[PDB]
């Protein structure tokens, strides 16, 4: 029983983070095998982050421009290039605790588990979801860039964020483990700010069915809706647009719970409509929606196959 | 920036959870050295546990009544005692993963890291928070008995809870490593109910002090309160009494937001009155007594020394 923001154990992670330095800053890498993969920007000075140019900057490093150190031990660099935003630094040492690993770019909606590093030293770890404006409301400090979102998929650890920056509403934003980022973000400093945010409809109506699994059921009502007229209420709380493959997706919690994806959606419409009347859902009293369907089959599993 | 509910890197946590397996019962272990650690009552049958006689049933079992894994080692059992409610199996090898550990045993109203396993295998970490009434509002499915609550004060891991028994009302209960159970909870059925809780008011005001740190300032008046006006109301909304002890630990935030920390409490209590008026604070509704200043302190530093 019970259901929490829950991220995935963050060992395997932990033995890939690593401390790069380039001139007179330090961020975080990650250390597969004989390449650690970092953000670019470490190259630039503060005055190059007003107008960098990385294939400039990049040539005119060395290699012994660039300190790994795993711990305590120094890495050496014997390689550098440059793929979209990230650095790839290639050294003498492969690691020894890389594990099945695979990069994936994940899309607006699913979550993820970050584990905030600082010195090349994990610090903590907690779960983010990529928001529909493409940032992620993290917990960040001095020296955080380079820290990785990443996924478990039961042997393998999917890789598919890389800190790069903070947008000025506090918010953060960074790249897939190929250098792209998620969002219209630059790694440079010009004038970047976060669209308009919606709130993640598939997420809060899962959590609606995490709640009635835990007990929680007076939110629930006889009504049903059609999915053109909830997306109409939908739309009017910006909320985004509930489709058939959102209902799929919802698929395995309404087996277990015999509630109907729509009429849950009708639950979802009078607690729009008419609020939380002053209770509580799973410890909130708001709608939470950074939990997805399989984030909630994680904690709730069903009774069919024991 | 950010404030987010953060667990501590479970790495060196992960490599001391094993498989502890009696009979048909299987549940989780921790491995310190030579020593496995798991609750005593895997040694009872289902019907056991309606009237157990622990003593009687350690006799009756042998070294070779244990199945410790490893993962996918097995370990080999050479004792097997009792220390209160917790089970000790010494085994013939030491855990070359041990980290440097402590067994504390924490206070109502501080939080730690809880590593949820199944079969000896880390499931996910999240955070935690002794409450008043000595239970964990946590997320635990079947065979997770025996995973740990920790705290990691630079590279020492500090052992504080082991999990026991979920109670009818869904919260969970457990001991600290010396297997003495946190509030009046037994290890067997017996009408065992959490009494009534109340709210960690000194975890409030540091989590309001965050709130102000993060930009949110709306609920900040220019009232003022003593201690003795402000626990009155505390007592009327089932809030802990606040002592001079909690107003001091409470100092360095608010020398950081310049805000006297009985101002503060005129702000908690003008908002334990009459609500929020449908505004949030750091993305919640509800007053959040599951951060305790140290926590705030580590996601919001001074600019004292840097």
């Amino acid at each position: 029983s019970g259901f929490r923001k829950m991220a995935f154990p963050s060992g395997k992670v932990e033995g890939c983070m690593v401390q790069v330095t380039c001139g007179t800053t330090t961020l975080n890498g990650l250390w597969l095998d004989d390449v650690v993969y970092c953000p670019r920007h470490v190259i630039c000075t503060s005055e190059d982050k007003l107008n960098p140019n990385y294939e400039d900057l990049l040539i005119r490093k060395s290699n012994h421009n660039f300190l790994v150190q795993a711990g305590n031990v120094q890495l050496r660099v014997i390689g550098h290039s440059m793929q979209n935003c990230v650095l790839k630094l290639k050294v003498d040492t492969a690691n020894p605790k890389t594990p099945k690993y695979k990069f994936v770019r994940i899309q607006p909606g699913q979550t993820f588990s970050v584990l905030a590093c600082y010195n090349g030293s994990p610090s903590g770890v907690y779960q983010c979801a990529m928001r529909p404006n493409f940032t992620i409301k993290g917990s960040f400090l001095n020296g955080s860039c380079g820290s990785v979102g990443f996924n478990i998929d039961y042997d393998c650890v999917s890789f598919c964020y890389m800190h790069h920056m903070e947008l000025p509403t506090g918010v953060h934003a960074g790249t897939d483990l190929e250098g792209n980022f998620y969002g219209p973000f630059v790694d440079r400093q010009t004038a970047q700010a976060a669209g308009t945010d919606t709130t993640i409809t598939v997420n809060v109506l899962a959590w609606l069915y995490a709640a009635v699994i835990n007990g929680d059921r007076w939110f629930l009502n006889r009504f049903t809706t059609t999915l053109n007229d909830f997306n109409l209420v939908a739309m009017k709380y910006n909320y985004e647009p509930l489709t058939q493959d959102h209902v799929d997706i919802l698929g395995p919690l309404s087996a277990q719970t015999g509630i109907a994806v729509l009429d849950m959606c009708a639950s979802l419409k009078e607690l729009l409509q008419n609020g939380m009347n002053g209770r509580t859902i799973l410890g909130s009293a708001l709608l939470e929606d950074e939990f997805t369907p399989f984030d909630v089959v994680r904690q709730c599993p069903g009774v069919t196959f024991q």
